[PDB]
């Protein structure tokens, strides 16, 4: 019924056999079989099937509104996957603020196979129609994007996607399917860096993709089995246990991220500040209209990387690391850190600047995350 | 020193922090860094690397003479990250049996990616260099084969490799390093299913490769962290931990197939065996040049189809499974199980008759196994 | 600083060496010794000390406001390793309404070895001070009991203890560190069934210890050391994780708390309810005084047994198992199952009748829960 | 049929419901009941029994050839639960040379409950029957013995224990159920730390017990239920895993061992030698005819401290560690780790010289252990 009640009930999480209402961990490779190809669960070979595995495909399957859920080893090994649904001389179009990761995949391994690629600016959708060239069979957007929080019409690119004869792909690791779910809206695959919200707990890289359609389903299960990327057991044990707790924690989060950002509007060592929930921000109607709540990434302008360097050591309750939705608190500097891969050029004409911070609230105390984070810029 | 020695005491697999006598199992995402970009141990996120992960990295690069070792989330994966090696164009020759998801991997994905391929019987190296052209990038090569363990000059095409500017490539599953070890006999890359008899307990799904070339490496490195298909901490662990009993575990296995095979040749329900150690086998001498031991595969074949599955009916210690290198002895049919896709019509000239049985020779007790499948034939 | 900060960042739960923000998990019995009996980070064998049990036992050790922790392969674990404190013909005072598997203990097995128990009504305090007896060593009180919630003014029974001479146990693990701290209000030793609230998640069997005394805790270590109940790393780690989010999971079950309470008072099927918040509820203003939340589990009469099974079935959302403080809502009739033990004539004068519903609440959505409970209430 | 079989196909270690041919890891602690009492495969909650801890009961029943396994979190907790059989006023007597945590926990924890110890060399036994009094109730053996692997006849006090009323109790963890099975013996209850060679990997702190006695298997039931020393499942799931490798690794030990007794019965510097397979060892006639095989325990003697300190650092594969049964091969100096508190004056009445030095024999390869060995023993 409700999303909170939802989240620990949908999926098939508890053990027919013994009732156990924790899925097990089933650390195995291979399966008796009663008969020649007669199997007693439908499992023969965990490589193409685990139970366990099964378990969280269950509910990302059921969180999302889709039919068919996937569980690879990482959300580039789930990336990887979806764009081998493509063959050398396919073109695929994506927004153009992307994880750098993506970025990287996509220019430095793909490109190698004959898929070409263009970066359009999205958060007007028109921009897809013209980017379309005969060759385009997949239209892949990332929203709100990492790290500047553009935002893209979600609908608006399935229609047009449906129109043309494209795979729609939305990356909604941002928003969890707790805020948003893409599905809904018409789009064909949807997938998440299950290291980040989903997990939650920073314990875990695996990648998640969920579809209604039976044709890209069987697809992506044949390239899943082929190539391999499979998330083990007990990362899909943990991830299940993870997402348990996703509705508090991004309520925890979405409430923090509100005073912060009020914070951080108000501070004088702060320029620009990047969030949907902005009402300046570009598309911010758009991300209202699709989505019920906001990702705890942010992003703001300090006046340099020296800036950058003290804020972070001023900061108690802020851990330097890579990732984002961790139950802590995590800080960095996307030009030199995740976004390094990214050229220096298109980074800063893009505003991906030497002194823009990026900050994953976590589910700390709000009034200690805002006056840590405040007091660290007083440094400045 | 010695093979069990090195087996103990090879690769990095204590903890230099706290003393611990097993690798820690470091189920984490990311890692402080104490100033950007400095890293204390230099880990920065899972995927790139993890603590566990390179333990078992580490084991795989020793244990096969190499210098960088790399684990991949199953064999599936690993192959798949070593043909990325490759650009569109690009051509690779390997034998005609190979492993079917190779087989699928390559002519149903990287065919789409403008990889071109030929399958040629590598049993006469020449083969290879027939199938030779200007775009030819990379051999590939499993020794021996299943299910009829054809052998495969290992020196010879390493040679051919080199003088052709190839990457030379050996699936080593079947013998593990435990008894051949393709790098010392000048291959660029060797992998392995390990969820087969390295991890040797069939409870991991995994891939590993080793290689002594730093490029290679570094080529890999960069694949394996933009398509993601990484091994998880607790199956490195459990893949360490499983290797410990490795040559234990093949010991107890050669043993046992030098009894069984004896058995099968004197048994008049036996019309012919299929294993490298027979010295009638094609390429007998080569195998015995390249490797110190045995693979616990061993093919022969029965009457009919109902005779097989009497077979498999009438044993108490062979278990009706799919995989290899379980600790159990593991029986299958070839030609209704892996290669039931191929035509009754067409079976004979492949050489998956109907009465093709297949044993992975466990490490129960050597009389036992005989007795049991021999008591077994002697229903028929 | 503040409780939720606290529960993220509170105690030791990252690694010093690779910087992993989360606890390495320690698989690991023994550990090298750099010189006979020097020790790299003090640890020599996992019975006597691992490093993932020491995390979790640092972090219950801060959120108790203590300085030593001990982590038990189970709750009754950690309650016998107490009770081991004592001597033969040593007397321990208890509260009359407690856990079955501790009136079990205690009465079944630790009178065996000459240790006296009475179980008073510690709701008025001087009846402990009518109860103690020359050899009485001990007073053990659970605030709120099992099933029937009873509240013990946990400031006094510290008082009384100080003044005769007794070891001050409290039973925390229905308030969890996030509401109640006995330490803080004189108690020399608190424990918790780490099973319930503190792991959450149904699925780490555990006890865990804290206290401020140093002679205590050395006591502690060698009952620990000697008897070794001790927990295992991977049960460690998903505690750890668990706690992470405790803050969150209690809050959300505290407002769901309230009102399910309101509907089950205004309810004709329910007839006495305990819990307490009810201002009419024995020592209310006790509890408010030393605890600043609420307990999720909730006891409730119905007619009979035979309208207490009605109700299970007739649920859609409570999950008829044993335990509580999971994220699922649990239900159960303690006089049919966690107390069967206890005799049904005691059962019966002290309330715990055969209609007597208790029900755990977790995490799912508050207006689902309300209405799924009314509902089948309303069946009868 | 042959012991190598038994140990891999004795017990349940497989899943009945999906075929998975591993046992699933039930991380888990409660079971949901589809009605009051009605539980779908006996479980209820994880304290009482888990699936996971089941299998490795089944399998420590079969192996030992009993009817019952209990699984405890440490050896030293199997053997305190065994010991809680007994009531205050009760007498137990043990061997004299008993292992240090045994000691401990009898006298000074079971000792302040009124339980009653003898001590008393028990290689020859009416040793035994001149200990026994009226209140004697328990008699509990290690054979061989640590440090100095004294033997005791088990049949004899398995004879002993039956006329005179007693509960016989050996600690086999030395010999393993590889080598010698004292319930076929006559005895009531065997018992193991399986941390050691069971486990075999160095990672799991865990105890074993095994009986064919009904009345006896209740009651240790009931103290493990209400004591809750239990193993958690994925520690016992590590321990289903290395017992598959126990006969493998035992027999490999074992030449090692003869190897080894061989070059130190030779060498200069070695005074003597203390290992049950030497023919002039006391009571060598016995362990031949109770035990098929040995321990890889040994001790032998030489010069002084400093010989021992000297050949500690001059071998390469003997590792400097508490415990024994590893799969690298351990070296320690009882005198300076185990047996530190006993006084230097005293040390000699005991056998504890200064030059005694105890190796467990690992798996590396035989040769290598000689040699290196040997080497090292030429330094002095
Ligand atoms: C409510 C509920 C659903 C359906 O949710 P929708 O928002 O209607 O898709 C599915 N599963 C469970 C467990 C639920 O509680
Ligand atoms: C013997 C040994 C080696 C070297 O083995 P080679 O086959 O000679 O390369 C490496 N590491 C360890 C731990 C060894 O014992
Ligand atoms: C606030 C805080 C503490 C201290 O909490 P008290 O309530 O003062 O005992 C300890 N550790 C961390 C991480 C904190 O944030
Ligand atoms: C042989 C065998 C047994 C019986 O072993 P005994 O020593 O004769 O009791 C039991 N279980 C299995 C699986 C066996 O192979
Ligand atoms: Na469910
Ligand atoms: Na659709
Ligand atoms: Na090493
Ligand atoms: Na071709
Ligand atoms: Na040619
Ligand atoms: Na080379
Ligand atoms: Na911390
Ligand atoms: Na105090
Ligand atoms: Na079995
Ligand atoms: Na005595
Ligand atoms: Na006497
Ligand atoms: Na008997």
């Amino acid at each position: 019924s409700n999303k909170k009640t939802k989240l620990i009930h949908g999926g098939h999480t508890t053990d027919d056999y013994t009732g156990a209402v924790t899925t097990p961990i089933y650390q195995t490779s291979t399966y008796l079989q009663d008969d020649i190809g007669d199997l007693r669960q439908g499992y023969e070979y965990s490589r193409t099937a685990n139970p366990t595995r099964s378990s969280v495909e269950s509910v990302i399957a059921t969180l999302e509104n889709g039919k068919h859920g996937f569980a690879f080893s990482s959300g580039v090994a789930a990336i990887s996957a979806v764009v081998m649904l493509l063959d050398k001389g396919d073109h695929i179009i994506l927004n153009s603020d992307v994880y750098g990761g993506t970025y990287r995949a996509l220019t430095k391994v793909f490109t190698r196979f004959g898929i070409e690629v263009d970066f359009v600016d999205t958060t007007h959708t028109d921009s897809i129609v013209q980017a379309i060239r005969p060759t385009t069979k997949m239209l892949f957007i990332e929203t709100p994007s990492n790290p500047l929080l553009r935002v893209t019409d979600i609908k608006k690119s399935a229609e047009i996607a449906k129109e043309h004869g494209l795979i729609s792909v939305v990356d909604n690791t941002f928003m969890t399917p707790y805020y948003q779910n893409p599905l809904d809206l018409g789009i064909d695959i949807v997938l998440h860096s299950a290291t980040k919200y989903l997990g939650g707990h920073s314990d875990v890289v695996a990648g998640l993709v969920a579809t209604s359609d039976d044709k890209l389903a069987e697809r992506l299960a044949f390239i899943s089995n082929s190539t391999g990327g499979i998330l083990g057991p007990q990362d899909s044990y943990l991830l299940v246990r993870g997402i348990k707790t996703l509705g508090l924690r991004m309520e925890q989060i979405n409430r923090s991220v509100i005073e912060i950002i009020k914070m951080l509007q108000a501070h004088p060592a702060v320029q620009q500040v990047f969030h949907p929930s902005i009402e300046s921000h570009l598309n911010h109607d758009v991300h209202m209209a699709q989505a019920d709540g906001h990702t705890g990434v942010i992003a703001f302008e300090v006046k340099n990387t020296e800036s950058a360097k003290q804020l972070i050591k001023a900061t108690s309750y802020y851990t330097l690391a890579e990732s984002l939705g961790a139950v802590e608190s995590l800080i960095s500097v996307p030009a030199l850190m995740t976004h390094a891969s990214i050229p220096a050029d298109i980074r800063a004409k893009e505003g991906i600047t030497d002194g823009l911070v990026r900050i994953s609230v976590g589910i700390e105390d709000t009034e200690d995350l805002v006056d840590d984070l405040k007091q660290a810029l007083d440094t400045l």
